[PDB]
């Protein structure tokens, strides 16, 4: 799964999911399938943040923690917003929220729920991803047109299918409900 990782995200996506695993003291090199989900989950905060207008988004994942809750904070001291008690993703400007991105390999209503409870905020707006093309948001409010979320909704797609070619995608499946 290592090895397949490397070759399927870009090096700056892989670098990004090593340091945060060692600031969690979690080795790439055993924690396998926790590496491809934390790549995963950039990739798709990434594809998300590209899919509004050129300065649409704040992109709060992928930043070091310190500078994350630094930018949270002038966010929060500049337009009034709650300040959220876990990192979010992202914050939308358009729409004026934070926003929590979930990829999930469960059911996207468990883990929006899970997400929902953790986080107890009644103005970030969650939106969950899975590896079926499905997806759940807030109030159904999907921030982004249509075709932005298919984008992403494929690249999901095509890595559950990467995996499964690989004889990976049971145990990468399995993996978060064991975690769970
Ligand atoms: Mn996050
Ligand atoms: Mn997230």
């Amino acid at each position: 799964m290592e090895d397949f990782v490397r070759q399927c995200f870009n090096p700056m996506i892989v670098e990004l999911a090593e340091k945060a695993m060692k600031e969690y003291g979690e080795d790439p090199k055993i924690e396998t399938n926790k590496f491809a989900a934390i790549c995963t989950h950039l990739e798709v905060c990434f594809m998300y943040s590209d899919g509004g207008s050129k300065h649409r988004f704040e992109i709060i994942e992928g930043r070091d923690r310190t500078m994350a809750w630094t930018v949270v904070n002038s966010i929060c001291n500049t337009t009034g917003v709650e300040k959220p008690k876990f990192l979010p993703d992202l914050y939308d400007y358009k729409e004026n929220r934070f926003i929590e991105i979930g990829v999930t390999r469960r059911e996207v209503h468990t883990y929006y729920l899970e997400k929902a409870n953790k986080i107890k905020s009644e103005e970030t707006h969650i939106h969950i991803f899975s590896f079926t093309g499905e997806e759940m948001a807030t109030k159904a409010d999907y921030t982004l047109d249509e075709e932005s979320r298919a984008r992403i909704k494929t690249r999901l797609f095509t890595i559950r299918q990467e995996m499964a070619s690989r004889g990976l995608w049971d145990s990468f499946r399995q993996s978060e409900r064991a975690a769970a």
